[PDB]
């Protein structure tokens, strides 16, 4: 039993819109004579041989679980990627947080189209407003931060909203 390799998302958002870029990175030990990495998507080997797997323009079928293995590691745990269709997407680095952790939320527009007059909502109520698009940080989460979140804004002069994301805070 060798240590597990680990997959990381860069940037950290596990939910992305179609046409976003995503890099999966593998961390694991290599034997000197074998510097190659094996990648899996949906439990099937894929064609990347490098420690980074780059998705230049995400599509719905890039969704699923990824795993990787290096020559001196065991197969990593799966990391899930969700590719969504929409004009707006509420992004988070995960959906489960422990009390007192920081929560970084982002209202992301398709193709980074310019967005303004952004509201973040929790449980159907306005929670934070920004005249200009800005991320939303909860520096120290409490049980009061559990709920259904979404965001809304103006693209040009049309209102758009994102779908909701459940965020759960644990003890
Ligand atoms: C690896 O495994 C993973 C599984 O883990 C697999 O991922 C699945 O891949 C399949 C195949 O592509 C996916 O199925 C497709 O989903 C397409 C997108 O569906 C979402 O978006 C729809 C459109 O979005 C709306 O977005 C906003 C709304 O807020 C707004 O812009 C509009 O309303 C716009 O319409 C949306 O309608 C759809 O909602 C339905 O489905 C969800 C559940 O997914 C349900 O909750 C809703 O109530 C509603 O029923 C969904 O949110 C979808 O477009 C596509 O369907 C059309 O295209 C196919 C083309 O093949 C047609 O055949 C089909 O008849 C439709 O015309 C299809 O359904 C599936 O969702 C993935 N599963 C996930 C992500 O968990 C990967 O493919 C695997 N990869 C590999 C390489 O093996
Ligand atoms: C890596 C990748 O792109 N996989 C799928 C491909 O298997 C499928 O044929 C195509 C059809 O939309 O969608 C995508």
């Amino acid at each position: 039993d060798l240590p597990k390799a680990v997959v990381f998302l860069e940037p950290q958002w596990y939910r992305v819109l179609e046409k976003d870029s995503v890099t999966l990175k593998c961390q694991g030990a290599y034997s000197p004579e074998d510097q190659s990495t094996r990648w899996f998507h949906n439990e099937s080997l894929i064609s990347s041989q490098t420690s980074s797997y780059f998705i230049a323009a995400a599509r719905v079928n890039n969704s699923g679980e990824y795993r990787c293995q290096t020559s001196l590691s065991t197969l990593s745990d799966p990391v899930q990627l969700e590719v969504h269709i929409g004009w707006l997407l509420l992004q988070a680095p995960r959906w489960v947080f422990k009390e007192e952790e920081s929560i970084h939320l982002r209202c992301h527009s398709w193709k980074n189209t310019l967005l303004h007059k952004v509201t973040y909502l929790q449980n159907g109520k306005g929670r934070k407003y920004f005249h200009q698009n800005s991320d939303f940080y909860i520096p120290k989460a409490t049980l009061k931060d559990s709920g259904s979140y979404f965001c809304r804004g103006l693209i040009g002069s049309k209102n758009v909203s994102s779908e909701t994301v459940q965020i759960t805070i644990t003890q």
